[PDB]
């Protein structure tokens, strides 16, 4: 019953591969629905064509700023930034999908994929999904990042949507 969504990743415009996600709608329905709807584009805006603007190897890949492309933008499907739904799920290792934010109850569209256990984020960022297939593609993405997060190649979501 939990939705599955996919991202088709490109690097400087060349296809890299697909990464799918299980979205934990049974535990965090409002947060999972936000990400699902942005991935299908069914509200008229969303992730398709956006970039991963901050990649720090051994740490995480951050994306979802489809409005300013640099970490300062993005917006939810709810017309404003929304609340931290709960912190039931923890940052337990690589593949965890979590919401970026600018402090309590400031969720928009930005998210990150963990590439290591990041337990210091527990209780600060809402975990809402996990990579299902294509962890190897996130590992290939990670190699284009750097210590300060700048990417050495443009990493874009060439296509995205809902699976099954």
């Amino acid at each position: 019953v939990n939705p599955t969504v996919f991202f088709d990743i490109a690097v400087d415009g060349e296809p890299l591969g697909r990464v799918s996600f299980e979205l934990f709608a049974d535990k965090v329905p409002k947060t999972a629905e936000n990400f699902r709807a942005l991935s299908t584009g069914e509200k008229g805006f969303g992730y398709k064509g956006s970039c991963f603007h901050r990649i720090i190897p051994g740490f995480m890949c951050q994306g979802g700023d489809f409005t300013r492309h640099n970490g300062t933008g993005g917006k939810s499907i709810y017309g404003e930034k929304f609340e931290d739904e709960n912190f039931i799920l923890k940052h337990t290792g690589p593949g965890i999908l979590s919401m970026a934010n600018a402090g309590p109850n400031t969720n928009g569209s930005q998210f990150f994929i963990c590439t290591a256990k990041t337990e210091w984020l527990d209780g600060k960022h809402v975990v809402f999904g996990k990579v299902k297939e294509g962890m190897n593609i996130v590992e290939a993405m990670e190699r284009f990042g750097s210590r300060n997060g700048k990417t050495s190649k443009k990493i874009t979501i060439a296509d995205c949507g809902q699976l099954e």
